[PDB]
């Protein structure tokens, strides 16, 4: 029962979306999205609500001072 994507994207969609983000480019892409979200087999939406939430991760992991090479003092 409810064998579907209710709410947000399945395990196996995160396997899917996990290989994106690592090979894409870490930051969410308008051309990217629709086409890598097509072969993932979901949407931009959903696509961008994944990704978006691995952004945070990504900066507290790598730790990145914002987008830009910028010295937090």
């Amino acid at each position: 029962m409810s064998a579907q994507t209710v709410s947000g994207p399945t395990e196996d969609q995160v396997e899917i979306l996990e290989y994106n983000f690592n090979k894409v480019n870490k930051h969410p892409d308008p051309t990217t999205l629709c086409l890598i979200a097509a072969e993932a087999g979901l949407t931009e939406e959903q696509t961008q609500k994944w990704f978006k939430q691995r952004l945070a991760e990504w900066r507290r992991s790598e730790g990145l001072p914002s987008e830009c090479r910028s010295v937090t003092d």
